Parts: C-alpha cells; structure tokens; sequence
C-alpha cells in the first residue's frame, strides 16, 4: 500500500552497475519539490531535485554534497512531472553515470562524483509526493 514519506531505502553493500531502482508515486496537488538523495553517510552522492516553482519556472537540479557543502549544480529544463499526476522514476546505475528515466523516457545522466559506489548505501525519498513503491533489481 502507501509508504511513509520521507522514506529511507537501504541499498545493502552500496550500488553497482546494472542496478535499477524504480520509484512509483503521485505528485501532490500544488507540489513544490521532490528529492531523491543517494547517501554515503552524511554525504549526498547524488541529489535529484525537481523544483515546481523556482522563480516561477519548473527545473530539475542535480548536485552532490560533500562535508556539508553543495557542489556545482547541474540543471535540466526538461520537466516531465506534473502536480497531481502519477509518475515512475527509474535510476539505472552505470559504470560512469547514474541514468534517470521518467515515465519510460530518458531524462538525464549524472557523472559519478563520489567514486566509492559500494559506500552509497541509502536512498532517501522526500518531498510533495504520495509514495506507492520503491524497489531495486539487477538487470
Ligand atoms: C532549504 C532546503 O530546501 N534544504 C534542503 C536541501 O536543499 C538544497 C539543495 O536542493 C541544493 C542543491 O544544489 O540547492 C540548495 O539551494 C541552493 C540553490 O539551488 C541555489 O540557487 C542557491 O544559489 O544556493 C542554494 C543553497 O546552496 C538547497 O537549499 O536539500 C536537502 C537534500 O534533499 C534537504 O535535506 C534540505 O532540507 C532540509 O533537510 C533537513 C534534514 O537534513 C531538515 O529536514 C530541514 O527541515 C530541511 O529544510
Ligand atoms: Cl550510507
Ligand atoms: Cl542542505
Ligand atoms: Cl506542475
Ligand atoms: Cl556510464
Ligand atoms: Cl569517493
């Protein structure tokens, strides 16, 4: 059934290439943000952050947080989410990037800044969503 948000999905032994993480949920009406945070302890290896109202625009911000400091943002103006609507996010771990698809369409890639993939052992899911499922498999 429904999952509680914020939700913490353990990734035992960290991530590896060919691991596929699938998140299903629905965006709340009047949403402000969604965030997926792949964590290495206190560090955020990959923060994927759709913003519904940044200066009255919709944008996806991606970044990494090391020692409590955010790095250089990567921004994507292609925005597949909509308030009130169900979505599927798939994150595929590849050798050199995370690859993100939304509703079965490729969205973006993010080059690995944190290189100890085996230590990226939690995924935090937060924001203005109803969360239906969060799981992983190997492809
Ligand atoms: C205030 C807030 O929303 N804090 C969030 C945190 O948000 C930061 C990230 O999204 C980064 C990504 O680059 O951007 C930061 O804003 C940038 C902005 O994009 C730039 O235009 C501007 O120049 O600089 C600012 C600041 O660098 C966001 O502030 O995201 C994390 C990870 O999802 C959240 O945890 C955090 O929310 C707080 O989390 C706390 C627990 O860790 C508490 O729950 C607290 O109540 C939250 O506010
Ligand atoms: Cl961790
Ligand atoms: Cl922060
Ligand atoms: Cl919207
Ligand atoms: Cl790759
Ligand atoms: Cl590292």
């Amino acid at each position: 059934g429904p999952l509680i948000v914020p939700y913490n999905l353990p990734l035992p032994g960290g991530v590896v290439p060919r691991m596929l993480i699938t998140i299903l949920g629905t965006v709340k009406p009047n949403a402000n943000r969604i965030a997926l945070d792949f964590q290495r302890g206190n560090d955020v290896a990959f923060h994927f952050n759709p913003r519904f109202n940044e200066n009255n625009r919709r944008v996806i911000v991606c970044n990494t947080k090391l020692d409590n400091n955010w790095g250089r943002e990567e921004r994507q103006s292609v925005f597949p989410f909509e308030s009130g609507k169900p979505f599927k996010i798939q994150v595929l771990v590849e050798p050199d990037h995370f690859k993100v698809a939304v509703n079965d369409a490729h969205l973006l890639q993010y080059n690995h800044r944190v290189k100890k993939l085996n230590e990226i052992s939690k995924l935090g899911i937060s924001g203005d969503i109803d969360l239906t499922s969060a799981s992983y498999t190997m492809i």
